[PDB]
């Protein structure tokens, strides 16, 4: 199946899916220098207060927090956005060393690792028909760097012992989001796609401009999680990341001078 080893990884994933050669791949770097401030972008709105966390997985590639996303409990609007976005969940991407783990680059910069935050057009009604549309997602990507821990992260990197590996589950009941953001919401933006297969190009991706900080130790229990299954060999979860695509016929734009 698809990975992220030397034999079904990234340069293999276009013979499955071959939108991997399209034009509004993702992840990309963003030179900072030839993002163009865009006055006419509105606020940001993250709206996440009401937000309702279900679950956490071990889905092999990953581990997702899921939030109820049957109501407007949890949404993102504004900035680039025409309408309302609601959260379905959110993983992140790492590295086996502090210097590699983000899949998007800031003028080629890897951070330690990036949160996705993914929300799907509530005018499709469902993630499924939203992802059959080429404004259907919008993901808003945070960069981790190494320092300081992060409290709001702890809840999550101490149940992770109970989903070591793939397929396994945990409750992860009344988890705040909020805890994740960096203070500023100054940020990035341009047409792309999912980072995983199917790859598919659905995505409005909104990056963060500032990093939070989380410590060594929570990294490394990242780092501790497994892609096989229970009773398998164990090989860990580490550079579940998708390197840089070329931009093509795309612009990126900043939402601050
Ligand atoms: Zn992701």
């Amino acid at each position: 199946h698809w990975g992220y080893g030397k034999h079904n990884g990234p340069e293999h994933w276009h013979k499955d899916f071959p939108i991997a050669k399209g034009e509004r791949q993702s992840p990309v770097d963003i030179d900072t220098h030839t993002a163009k401030y865009d006055p006419s972008l509105k606020p940001l709105s993250v709206s996440y207060d009401q937000a309702t966390s279900l679950r956490i997985l071990n889905n092999g590639h990953a581990f997702n927090v899921e939030f109820d996303d049957s109501q407007d409990k949890a949404v993102l609007k504004g900035g680039p956005l025409d309408g309302t976005y609601r959260l379905i969940q959110f993983h992140f991407h790492w590295g086996s060393l502090d210097g590699q783990g983000s899949e998007h680059t800031v003028d080629k910069k890897k951070y330690a690792a990036e949160l996705h935050l993914v929300h799907w057009n509530t005018k499709y009604g469902d993630f499924g028909k939203a992802v059959q549309q080429p404004d259907g997602l919008a993901v808003l990507g945070i960069f981790l760097k190494v320092g300081s821990a992060k409290p709001g992260l702890q809840k999550v990197v101490d149940v992770l012992d109970s989903i070591k590996t793939k397929g396994k589950s945990a409750d992860f009941t009344n988890f705040d989001p909020r805890g994740l953001l960096p203070e500023s919401l100054d940020y990035w933006t341009y047409p792309g796609s999912l980072t995983t297969p199917p790859l598919l190009e659905c995505v409005t991706w909104i990056v963060l401009k500032e990093p939070i900080s989380v410590s060594s130790e929570q990294v490394l229990k990242f780092r501790k999680l497994n892609f096989n299954g229970e009773g398998e060999p164990e090989e860990l979860m580490v550079d579940n990341w998708r390197p840089a695509q070329p931009l093509k016929n795309r612009q990126i734009k900043a939402s601050f001078k």
